[PDB]
């Protein structure tokens, strides 16, 4: 089955300027290795290009680019079309798509699962999550944290199945 996973801010903002307009929050990132490790993930060139070279590729995880160019690194996987992305994940149970907005929008009519990380932060952006709620997800599993010294904004983690 398809997964998606995405950290959003007030109004579904994910991005600016191919970054996060949030200042890092490592229990974010912590969820988002817990929930994706030992699992493809799928993501667009401009989320692994915005990924730091200290932990690209992603480790325990098998990395697939999607590029209608060809791919600028050998460490990687990389696919020219959502089929293709698809094809090289193999018969596993759960394929993680990680971003960024043009990919989440390709995939969400896929998929069955959603985490999100609901982040309590008014940030501007130029990067949506796509519409989901009015959809049929049900949330089933849901867990909030206050901010603390090394996460600056509070977070309520969810995941969501069709
Ligand atoms: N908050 C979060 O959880 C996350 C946020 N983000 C943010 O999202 C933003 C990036 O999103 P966005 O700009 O949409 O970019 P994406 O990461 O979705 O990358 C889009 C690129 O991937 C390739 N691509 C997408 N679909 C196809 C396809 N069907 N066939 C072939 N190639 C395809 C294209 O590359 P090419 O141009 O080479 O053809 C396209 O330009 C950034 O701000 C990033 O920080 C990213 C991940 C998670
Ligand atoms: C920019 N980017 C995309 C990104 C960031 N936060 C997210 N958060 C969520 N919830 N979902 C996403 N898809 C997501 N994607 C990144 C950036 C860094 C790492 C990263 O360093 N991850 C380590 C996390 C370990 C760590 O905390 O350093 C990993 O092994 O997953 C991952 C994704
Ligand atoms: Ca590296």
């Amino acid at each position: 089955m398809i997964s998606l996973i995405a950290a959003l801010a007030v109004d579904r903002v994910i991005g600016m300027e191919n970054a996060m307009p949030w200042p890092p929050l490592p229990a974010d990132l912590a969820w988002f290795k817990r929930n994706t490790l030992n699992k493809p993930v799928i993501m667009g060139r401009h989320t692994w290009e915005s990924i730091p070279e200290k932990n690209r590729p992603l480790p325990g995880r098998k990395n697939i680019i999607l590029s209608s160019q060809p791919g600028t690194d050998d460490r990687v996987t990389w696919v020219k079309s959502v089929d293709e992305a698809i094809a090289a994940c193999g018969d596993v149970p759960e394929i993680m798509v990680i971003g960024g907005g043009r990919v989440y929008e390709q995939f969400l009519p896929k998929a069955q699962k959603l985490y999100l990380t609901h982040i309590d932060a008014e940030v501007e952006g130029d990067t949506h999550f796509p519409d989901y709620e009015p959809d049929d997800w049900e949330s089933v599993f849901s867990e909030f944290h206050d901010a603390d010294a090394q996460n600056s904004h509070s977070y309520c983690f969810e995941i969501l199945e069709r």
